[PDB]
DNA sequence: TCTTAAAATCGAAGTTAATATAAACTACATAACAGACATAAGAACAAGTTACAGACGTATTACATAA
């Protein structure tokens, strides 16, 4: 049992949230690379639905 | 003749009922929807054509009455 671990609701919630965050981060990096960022707000860059 | 990667299999019922991310403008042709008209089909009324029924009228026979 020192070689097997317990993973609870907090850990897997964190894991899935991090997966969604990476999913957002890919598109955010794609958008930031364009350059035209004069009229962009932080709420116009991320994607809450993933 | 000996490794080494693939290929295939692994009990019945029973229950069970799904998800959820990520160009715009313009030009043209076609299909669909609505309205109106004509047509075909049925409903209604009235008449005509025809035979039979229902009770009457007639014809026939038998009884009664008159000579």
């Amino acid at each position: 049992l020192g070689n097997r671990r317990i993973r609870s609701v907090g850990e897997m919630a964190e894991n899935q949230f991090r997966v969604g965050l990476v999913r957002v981060e890919r598109a955010v990096k794609e958008r930031l690379s364009l350059g035209d960022l004069d009229n962009v707000m932080p709420q116009d860059l991320i994607n809450a639905k993933p």
